[PDB]
């Protein structure tokens, strides 16, 4: 935090200023009179009005919703036989971070738990450069080249005419362009199972999607896929209680990394790459130049490099998480790029693009974007020139500032150097490589490999999804393009959508797996963050007791219990009027509260004589008990708390419904055990 | 619509161009070989992506979440002895508009139906200059002085370091500035009120807020309030609803407007002005230059002076919509301005903002800024210039024009002149106005006039958002100031929120009224638009038909009927899994459906055994029904469905529930009359 | 085709201090009179195994092809005849690019060449201060434009297609691409082709830079030679 630091400004116990350091007052504008017209003349007036009228940018054209965390990073060995990378370089070297996380679709102030793929851009202020990977926490991306984004953007996006509909996929462009262009079909899967509702950044993998390149100071290389295997666990929703989280908290899952890191629960994750020779770009029966291709883990295990850990919070939000400017033109010594149609085109987008953001060329300037290494480069002027060079004499060759700065290359400086043995050959072309045609067997290995329910997710999402597109034509082209991947898949959703079912086209199908690849199926590895709703009632003081007796028994795993109730009395965290279940990742009755879950509460008539609460909707804590069971999480309840659970139908006989006697270490125990396994799959209807 | 229609661009069966006209394909890059790396040459990748890479600009600092429509107004007078405007110079007399509505403090892709203030922004395309009318759906402002706007949107707007929470006041800060500010007391109350969460742009009237000038050729003045008069009918909803709209409809009001239109179901406005003397300023106990004051329409009626239609959507949103900037210094001859303090700064920060969206000085350029009148001035150049001045000599006085353009001033050329009697007088100062403080007694004006049910819902609300700020000191602040309102209001929020029952204080408690001030209480005007959600079953197509039979009863009202079902067979508009209660004015179940509709649905376990769909989730028919009900919206059933009444016991007997032998008239007539009534308020209990 | 005539380097200097407008009035009166300047459109015409056959490279944009060599053969004639009304809006806000490009012309390998496209596709953006800059009346074509580049600040059209992607069906598969066959598409020369290692090097090919400023100085007349000593 030293380097930031310096740009902080502490507005502690101090008078107030003008941006020129004029003590100022700034509550009144300057008249004539007491009341009369305000004077030009009054410069406080415009210079406070001038700096609010300019304080927006352009949001980010694509992954305009995220957020952001100071980190560092951890090397775990002397990799200098695989790469020349500085960060890499040491056992125990540690590197600086910045990571981002975003949506992609939906503009600046969409809820965070919108369906999308999702951001996750990791940058490593090395002592010899930045570099930035510039990730999803999807392996496989839609588009297979670069000169494509604006299609998939445009089609993904609101509809021209009337900007419907934000942050979504459920209308007819986006799946005119999904059936039109086929080689979206991994990452659609993907999208609409779990990995497109995760409940929260910290519960993601990431991805760098492309081949890179990793070479050694003598020039050897090996291809690479860029891992980040998350140290808590995968964790997502289902679509209905993604939208009802929507709805409550648009700030959802940025909330929880905030409060995370301000807890001390510093979320990690394990760098890794999947390493491969240069002749392996095609030996798998599919191109690596493809990013709609994974490498299974089955084929080339993940080497873990080191760990990062996120654990400082921006102190000004618009200053460093607004203003990061990520590229994968930031790149160090030891890596390298790969003819990846898609990375080799977003090279060129993401310097242009920060010239609209940032309104001008300086915008490596930016603190935030500023590196820790030394800068010395011929560069000059543009806009917004924070730095003063002192070299008058910007060129080389030169003898007037004796030869420097010097060239730095392979052999000289520990400059950036290309893999010295790529070659290029072939006509000069624009074609699609005849390598990349087979835009079906992948998807089909995902969908082999996912558990029932996540299956039947997929099927829900698209059936919820095409069910929103008017034209028969997309309909219609968009089940052909689903039984090239199976016909089990594209059956099970014609039958909600009007289309007829379809006859199988054997070409793609086949029963391979890999391990472990959709966001359901597996216990967590941590429960850190995760929150227990207490639901108790102020009429009934031994019910919220419960709630601090419960943290005792939870605080070692890093789980947070929240006491509900009517209102505010002492020790009450929240009121049933500002609660909803998607607040909580268990919901718990104390002993006590059953009085408050009838099942008469949604419609009894409220009269003067009836005892209905003015503190909380109608029928609002059996609301919550209900959308918990309803969503899969773990319910529970204490003593007679018991009662509440008969009053909604729910039986403790079912999977992660638990019972006890007092909020203690047994009962505790129990609801670790339905947190570590976070969502109960058999509350959820499956195809037959 | 021949003005814009210079600007089309027709892209139906033509071949690909760039944007200088050159034929091109643009769906693969330029490669070295098949495989081959992206060559730098490739001009048509890289004009593609350049464009892809700047196409956003800047949201609104304030109301950047926003609809648009193109529409036309028509004087109902010659109102030339009352205001020398042209646009009011005739009966008949048409001129174009363009208007936005937006919420305020949300970013732009933030739900509509987020709780807030809502623009309301019209220009008139005025044959002698462009008039925009800037204004809200609520007559009374924030704050007192236009110096005050940034402090009043940081405190509103998420929190500096975290951007956390999104569209919302429910935070420390923005409570912290109305305790400390009571100005804001009565917009407060409004915003609390169902005014914060409209049901749709054509239920709500609009404001300009600001008393202004109106200004007779020979110079006479009245001063003005500006009013929108909605000819559809005041419509709110309860905040629980609001929440679950933002949820499942994140442009719920945007396309409620877009479909209205595309209906043919145009929403319409007079314009009316309540007409005051300038001797009037100080006569009413409160100051006219003060916008956190009301004129009581009992005291000064509104003259009403002509009708608004809007009656065509955009071609292209970002075009028209994005790009339309509003001014109150687009003003004309005939309208001048007040010492309103906040108006007096509101004239700065609408021309300085359009430099940071439009990034540069030419923004009236745009077509949608354009003026329908000649435009012939001195001003030249800057970036974006798209005219060709043919004047070499651009400045006054001149010889070498032969000293045109020509001043226009009172008397000649009908320039734009200040009302000529206006004056100033006083020491220079930045003060409070004394005749500004009384912050108290128009809000308790609004509190008196409201039924007691929405008294309920603006406690509900403050005790919703209360609970939500951490401070002690700024929850015992607001108590303090409410408490000054109405000790009534007070005591009711401080119960939720664990504060002290305060003791009356009385300096400004009243009981007097003014007349449907609130957003209840009301039968609506108009039924247009409104919706009938019919739950109906593929299994039993007699309740799939009664859905057309319904329509021919309520098409005559603009009442359109939506068939819900498990998947989409003929005559099916929606599935269950894609419906939800909001989106619904009224929902009625088939005769034949209520099989759906089984109380042990929500809790079921849906083994291969039970007979579950897997078409929705467990429970979701029901779930619509009871939302239904417990939102305050008519509800019915037809023949036998009222077996699904039962199961979510719902009574018949209860106001706005409706049973029906068939879908015929008499069943539609009792549905128009549960629209008209719009919300059944005996759902919702009220303190005692 | 009025023929080269030059200052000595005294009178350039003392027209520097008396009429720093010298040659843009010059221009202007001379249009104005109706003297309108004309020059002839010439191309060397050379085969595609000429890259080195002459001694020096043809990519290399510090050597002349002279027309003993290889003629100039005329294409047809440009002719000056107005001025601009509004010297801001036409002259000062033109934005020239070499991948302002047709159908019937390619570029080469010349690496001065190959950069230049990007320059002049980015400056602009610094110029206007935003990517509309083609819409500005100077840079329009008369011709149609049809795509599917969308909004960015300064947007002068309003696009009626609100399905702005390819392949699409809900526009109906338009705008439809053009390439060699069909749609009078830009091409790349089809038989160009790449081979060899991914480098930053100076062709070899290019390491004679005096052999031709001594060509140059040979063919001077003895006074010019004298002035550029
Ligand atoms: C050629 C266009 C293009 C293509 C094909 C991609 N992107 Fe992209 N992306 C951009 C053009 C772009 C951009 C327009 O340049 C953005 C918007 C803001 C920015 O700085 O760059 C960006 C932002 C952006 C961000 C947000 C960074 C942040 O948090 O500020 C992430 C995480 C990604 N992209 C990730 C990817 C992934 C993993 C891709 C495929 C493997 C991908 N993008 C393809
Ligand atoms: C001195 C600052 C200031 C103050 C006190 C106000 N405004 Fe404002 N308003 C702006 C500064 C501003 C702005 C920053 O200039 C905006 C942002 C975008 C724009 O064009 O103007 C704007 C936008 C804006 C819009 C959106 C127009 C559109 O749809 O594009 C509306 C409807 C209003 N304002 C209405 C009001 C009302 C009725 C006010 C009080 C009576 C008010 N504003 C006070
Ligand atoms: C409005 O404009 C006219 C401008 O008329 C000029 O006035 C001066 C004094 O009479 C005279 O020298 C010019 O020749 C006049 N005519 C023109 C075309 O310039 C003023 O005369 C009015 O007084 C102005 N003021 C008002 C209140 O309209
Ligand atoms: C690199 O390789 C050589 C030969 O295998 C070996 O001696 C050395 O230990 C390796 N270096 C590191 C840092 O592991
Ligand atoms: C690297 O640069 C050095 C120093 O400028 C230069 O002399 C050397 O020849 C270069 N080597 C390579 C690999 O180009
Ligand atoms: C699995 O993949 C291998 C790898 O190509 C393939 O040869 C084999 O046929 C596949 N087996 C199945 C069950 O699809
Ligand atoms: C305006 O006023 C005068 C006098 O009252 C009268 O002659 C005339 O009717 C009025 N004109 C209009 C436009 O109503
Ligand atoms: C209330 O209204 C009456 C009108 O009968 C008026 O005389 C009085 O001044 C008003 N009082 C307040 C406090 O607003
Ligand atoms: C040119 O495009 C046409 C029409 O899209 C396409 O069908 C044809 O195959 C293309 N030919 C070439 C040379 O790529
Ligand atoms: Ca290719
Ligand atoms: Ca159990
Ligand atoms: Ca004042
Ligand atoms: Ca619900
Ligand atoms: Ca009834
Ligand atoms: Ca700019
Ligand atoms: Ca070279
Ligand atoms: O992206
Ligand atoms: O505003």
């Amino acid at each position: 935090q030293q380097f930031l630091s310096q740009f902080y400004l502490n507005d502690q116990d101090v008078y107030l200023t003008s941006n020129v350091g004029g003590p100022i007052q700034d509550e009144n504008s300057l008249s004539a009179g007491q009341r009369g017209a305000t004077l030009l003349q009054d410069f406080i007036f415009r210079e406070k009005i001038q700096r609010f009228d300019h304080e927006r940018v352009p949001e980010r054209a694509v992954h305009a919703r995220g957020t952001g965390a100071h980190g560092t990073f951890t090397s775990y060995g002397d990799w200098s036989n695989l790469t020349a990378a500085s960060f890499l370089s040491a056992e125990g070297k540690e590197t600086p971070m910045f990571t981002r996380f975003s949506t992609v679709a939906g503009s600046r102030g969409s809820a965070d738990t919108a369906r999308d793929v999702h951001g996750f851009a990791t940058r490593f202020y090395t002592d010899e450069g930045n570099f930035d990977i510039v990730g999803n926490n999807i392996p496989v991306f839609f588009i297979q080249d670069a000169i494509l984004f604006p299609d998939l953007i445009h089609a993904v996006k609101p509809r021209g005419d009337n900007q419907i509909p934000q942050a979504a996929t459920a209308h007819d462009s986006a799946w005119d362009f999904f059936s039109q262009q086929p080689s979206v079909l991994h990452t659609l899967l993907w999208a609409m199972a779990g990995h497109g509702i995760p409940r929260s950044f910290r519960h993601v993998n990431g991805f760098g999607v492309h081949t890179f390149r990793l070479v050694t100071d003598d020039g050897k290389t090996k291809l690479v896929k860029f891992h980040w295997k998350g140290l808590q666990g995968k964790a997502s929703f289902v679509w209905e209680e993604a939208q009802q989280t929507a709805g409550k908290n648009a700030d959802f899952m940025r909330q929880d990394l905030f409060q995370s890191i301000q807890a001390g629960r510093f979320p990690e994750w394990e760098l890794g790459v999947q390493i491969m020779q240069e002749q392996d770009q095609l030996k798998f029966g599919f191109d690596l130049l493809d990013p709609t291709k994974i490498v299974p883990e089955e084929l080339v295990p993940v080497t873990i490099l080191g760990k990062m850990q996120l654990n400082r919070n921006p102190m000004n939000y618009f200053a460093e998480t607004e203003q990061v400017m990520f590229q994968p033109g930031h790149i160090v010594r030891g890596v390298d790029f790969t003819e990846d149609p898609l990375l080799q085109g977003r090279l060129f987008s993401y310097l242009d693009t920060q010239l609209n953001r940032h309104g001008g060329p300086n915008f490596e300037q930016l603190p935030i974007n500023r590196p820790r290494a030394p800068i010395h480069n011929n560069n000059r002027d543009g806009a917004g020139q924070m730095f003063i060079p002192l070299d008058p004499n910007a060129y080389s060759p030169n003898t007037e500032n004796k030869g420097s700065p010097k060239q730095a290359n392979e052999t000289v400086g520990k400059g950036f150097f290309t893999a010295p043995e790529r070659t290029a050959s072939g006509k000069l072309q624009r074609t699609l490589s005849t390598t990349f045609e087979n835009n079906w067997s992948q998807p089909r290995l995902f969908w082999n490999s996912l558990v029932n329910a996540q299956k039947e997710f997929i099927v829900d999402a698209m059936r919820f999804e095409t069910s929103n597109v008017s034209s028969s034509v997309v309909r219609d082209d968009v089940i052909i393009q689903l039984n090239r991947i199976s016909d089990n898949l594209a059956t099970r959703v014609a039958s909600a959508i009007g289309v007829e079912a379809p006859k199988p086209n054997s070409s793609f199908y086949h029963d391979n797996t890999t391990a472990h690849i959709g966001a359901f199926g597996e216990k967590l590895a941590k429960l850190d963050g995760l929150k227990v709703g207490l639901l108790a009632s102020v009429n009934k003081p031994a019910s919220i007791a419960q709630g601090a007796k419960l943290q005792v028994a939870l605080s070692s795993v890093g789980v947070d219990v929240v006491v509900v109730a009517e209102r505010m009395a002492n020790n009450v965290d929240e009121t049933y009027s500002a609660s909803d279940a998607v607040q909580f990742d268990a919901v718990v009755v104390a002993d006590g509260a059953e009085g408050l879950f009838g099942a008469d509460s949604f419609t009894v008539e409220p009269s003067a004589g009836s005892g209905a609460s003015t503190l909380y909707p109608a029928g609002r804590p059996l609301n919550i008990l209900l959308d918990a069971f309803r969503f899969g999480k773990t319910v529970g309840a204490l003593g007679s708390g018991s009662d509440a659970l008969e009053s909604g139908q729910i039986s403790s006989e079912r999977q992660g419904v638990y019972t006890g006697k007092n909020a203690g270490d047994a009962f505790a125990k129990d609801i670790k055990s339905g947190l570590s396994t976070f969502k109960f799959l058999d509350r959820f209807a499956v195809d037959e």
